[PDB]
């Protein structure tokens, strides 16, 4: 059965930990512990076929950085900082894997909050200038999760 490596990456408070519970529980959590850095497991059917998710939810691990086939690179659309820090984030992720060429996802996440000071056409530039998809998601109503992760998956599939 076929294995994907992925692991979630972005400023502390982004929502990596609710994104990944969210996936996993179907259940939006309030007050996970932030320090908690673990990897968590799901068998799901992505197009037909039958997958294991290897999941890493950083908490800010080398073998996970090495051997990730994929990354989520999160920030929240309420949260400048966290956007203006995804550089850094794709920087590192660029260094271990020794290219510019890794299969990746940005996210914005919390978008059902309405204090938004990232807008949509900001971070589709950003992403564009990386050459990778954006998706918005909101671990709160689940919208857009299943795709921001499954869309990670497609990515490492043309890698
Ligand atoms: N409204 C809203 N709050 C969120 C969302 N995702 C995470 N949060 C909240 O933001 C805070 C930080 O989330 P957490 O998963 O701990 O962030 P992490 O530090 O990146 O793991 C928590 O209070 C979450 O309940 C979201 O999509 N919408
Ligand atoms: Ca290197
Ligand atoms: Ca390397
Ligand atoms: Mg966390
Ligand atoms: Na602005
Ligand atoms: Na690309």
């Amino acid at each position: 059965m076929t294995e994907y490596k992925l692991v979630v990456v972005g400023a502390c408070g982004v929502g990596k930990s609710a994104l990944t519970i969210q996936l996993i529980q179907n259940h939006f959590v309030d007050e996970y512990d932030p320090t908690i850095e673990d990897s968590y497991r799901k068998q799901v059917v992505i197009d037909g076929e039958t997958c294991l998710l290897d999941i890493l939810d950083t908490a800010g691990r080398d073998q996970y950085m090495r051997t990730g086939e994929g990354f989520l690179c999160v920030f929240a659309i309420n949260n400048t900082k966290s956007f203006e820090d995804i550089h850094q984030y794709r920087e590192q992720i660029k260094r271990v894997k020794d290219s510019d060429d890794v299969p990746m996802v940005l996210v914005g996440n919390k978008c059902d909050l309405a204090a938004r000071t990232v807008e949509s056409r900001q971070a589709q530039d950003l992403a564009r200038s990386y050459g990778i998809p954006y998706i918005e998601t909101s671990a709160k109503t689940r919208q857009g999760v299943e795709d921001a992760f499954y869309t990670l998956v497609r990515e490492i599939r043309q890698h």
